[PDB]
């Protein structure tokens, strides 16, 4: 078995889509050598798709996995629908349960996976879905408490808090939706978001400003992808209606939704608490979601593991090989 990372339109998986929920989900399908221990569900973020996982899904196909890998609400030839309470976390989670139980059947169980917005998925999963989550891995991003309150995020930084996620005021807005259309643009905005720099070392991307558009043109090949990746990345998201990046922005509109659900479950739903082996996998170098944003994450878990690996926030490709590692020392402890 070839475990070396999937490349553009790789023959080793399968590329297929079901109806869920109302949508057209795409997900990558890769099958184990044998007979399968456990079906693992892997969630991309933003600006990310299914490819994301490139270096992950063989891999765990060699320790004997089926993996379903979906191009999530908006990406890539998944549908994104106009109404933003389809993107909301409460139904995205009931979307991958679906997803899930269309392999395992109503009574299966699945490994989940996360990385990004995927990450805040599948805690969010693991917490409305209990019965069907067997063990569940954030990479990236900690876990976060039920919202108890809904302040606009524009409040919240004028007040200097959360500063670190201002660049989402940007994106939930209209200027990055309206000025990335098309392959050129796509393909300069995706050598800005993995880490390319103009002749002057200018960023394309900040936590602060968002998209730095003036830069676009300038940016230089990112050191994060090769050139076919690159090309890969610009051609799926060419396959969404343009506006192409509305469905990705989408992401960051549900914040007064999401609260909304998050309050209700406060006051009286269940305590956020999970009982299954969870997995957290910190990046050391990572600006949006640095390691100390984890304070008090423990807590939560009757059984979760640590782990970190010196990457920036792309650490499934950048530490491809050690993320591998640390999943599979966990699985094969959580499994057995």
């Amino acid at each position: 078995m070839d475990t070396s990372k999937l490349k553009p339109n790789d023959p080793r998986v399968k590329y297929e889509t079901k109806q869920i929920r109302g949508k057209t989900y795409s997900y990558i399908l890769g099958e184990p050598a044998g007979p399968k221990l456990e079906t693992v569900v892997l969630v991309h973020g933003w600006p990310d798709m299914a490819f994301g996982w490139r270096h992950q899904i063989p891999y765990l196909m060699s320790l004997g996995f089926q993996v379903v890998a979906p191009n999530m609400l908006g990406y890539a030839g998944t549908d994104a629908p106009r109404d933003l309470s389809q993107f909301t976390l409460k139904s995205v989670s009931a979307d991958i349960a679906e997803l899930a139980r269309s392999f395992v059947g109503q009574d299966g169980q699945i490994v989940l996976g996360g990385h990004d917005w995927g990450g805040a998925v599948v805690w969010r999963t693991a917490y409305y879905h209990p019965e069907l989550v067997k063990a569940v891995f954030s990479v990236c991003t900690p876990l976060h408490p039920l919202s108890a309150e809904y302040k606009p995020l524009e409040d919240i930084v004028a007040a200097g808090h959360m500063l670190n996620f201002k660049y989402q005021l940007q994106l939930k807005g209209p200027d990055v939706e309206a000025r990335i259309q098309g392959k050129d643009m796509l393909r300069r905005f995706f050598r800005a978001m993995f880490g390319g720099r103009g002749p002057n070392g200018e960023a394309g991307f900040s936590t602060s400003d968002g998209v730095h558009f003036d830069v676009l043109d300038k940016i230089g090949a990112p050191p994060l992808l090769d050139e076919q990746e690159l090309e890969y990345y610009v051609e799926q998201y060419a396959l969404q209606e343009a506006p192409e990046l509305r469905g990705p922005l989408n992401w960051y509109r549900t914040r007064e939704l999401n609260a909304k659900d998050e309050m209700d479950r406060a006051k009286n739903g269940p305590p956020l608490r999970f009982e299954m082996p969870a997995l957290f996998v910190a990046a050391s170098k990572d600006n949006a979601l640095p390691p100390a944003m984890s304070k008090g994450m423990d807590a939560f878990y009757k059984d979760l593991t640590r782990a970190e690996v010196d990457a920036t926030h792309w650490a499934l490709t950048q530490a491809g090989d050690e993320v591998n590692r640390v999943i599979g020392e966990w699985l094969n402890k959580a499994l057995g």
